[PDB]
């Protein structure tokens, strides 16, 4: 009837393989973040998703709707054109590999380093190292960039605990300002790399759906001024 | 040869290379039926670990500290030795296929069964089926035993959204109740084994430190209604 893009009413206004927008985001910090940017082009949540049933989310905007995902799967998503865009750590993009996708943006929000970290006053110990990640790949590549072999032990979960209680000789994580690392007494070491949140778009979705598309993109260009 | 057991002092004690013994434990709905059979061989926390920032607990007992794990991590811990023992699902150790463990006890507790599962009047597709999973081997040995082969898409997070948004043809995740499935209008399809928190002990760990394990296990075999 009224088909204004402001869809208000939530609880309602979700269509399931919605051939107009799916949103892939990072839960946590990186949403927290993203949020803000989705603001600045008229497309919001309608309700706390931490506190909602609901895994798939209409949005302020009616041709819009948002998953909430693990940071590993949103790429995952988008490849497949599950989701025809989404927001993820260039750290996530880069281990899981860029396929059917457009990397448009550097959103320049949740920015931080990927760094090797060790307990404080750490020995390099003896053998192979042992290096607790979630980034195999990427810390396989670096240490290969190093021209060293090592021991990579694969985690999904807090990457800070490993060396607590001697799991890893060291941990590769994404580290923001490494305070959280000190706090359990952990230092940070060597920045592998400078890591953000970046836009992908599906690149088939991204031929299609361009009368979408287009007007989005710019307005969260502009909402970042990184001039 | 020291006397004293007891602890209750809480964000105490804890620390580094617990040559104690190390306590791996499931996250989920897994922890919450877990600590009743901890709570019964006298080993229990002294806090709210979801409201606690810290990383590892101290117990009841003084010769045992606990991490709360994500899962898949547990067996991770456990085969490096990391914790001397854990409780996991037998779909997250099947999947890992952990090595340097023993499989103590089935507890019996967050039981469920590992089932495929597609949407409600789901149409069987052509070709090489696409299986959005968490569970890539134990979907690939399953649809093996079948002698097809399929298109597995690794999945981290909610399976349970996939098939929604059109990401798979079909999934294969964990189904207590399988209520959460019927809600978002899927089905239960098949049985692809029947799966509960398992025990599990790092071998060498199991060797050393016999004195305090046997105690715990005996308690925890006997809090299962042993017969």
């Amino acid at each position: 009837m009224n088909d204004v893009r402001n869809d208000d009413p939530n609880f309602n206004v979700m269509g399931n393989f919605d051939h107009g927008l799916t949103l892939a985001l990072s839960k946590g910090r990186i949403l927290k973040e993203t949020l803000p940017l989705l603001a600045t082009a008229g497309i919001n949540l309608l309700e706390d998703p931490e506190k909602s049933r609901k895994l798939i989310f209409p949005t302020t905007h009616k041709q819009v709707r948002i998953l909430i995902l693990r940071a590993s799967d949103v790429p995952t998503y988008v490849e497949n054109g599950a989701a025809d865009l989404g927001v993820a750590g260039k750290d996530v993009l880069m281990e899981h590999g860029a396929q059917h996708v457009y990397e448009l943006l550097d959103l320049q929000i949740a920015k931080c380093k990927l760094m090797t970290a060790g307990k404080v006053g750490m020995e390099r110990p003896k053998g192979r190292l042992k290096i607790a990640t979630k980034y195999v790949n990427l810390t396989r590549q670096y240490y290969a960039s190093l021209g060293e072999q090592v021991d990579v032990i694969k985690l999904y979960g807090s990457m800070e605990l490993a060396p607590l209680v001697g799991l890893g000789d060291y941990i590769v994580d994404v580290v923001d300002t490494g305070n959280t690392l000190r706090a359990n007494g952990l230092e940070p070491l060597e920045e592998i790399c400078k890591v953000s949140s970046r836009l992908i778009v599906n690149k088939a979705s991204f031929k299609r759906k361009q009368v979408l598309l287009n007007p989005i993109i710019s307005q969260l260009e502009q909402a970042v001024q990184s001039r």
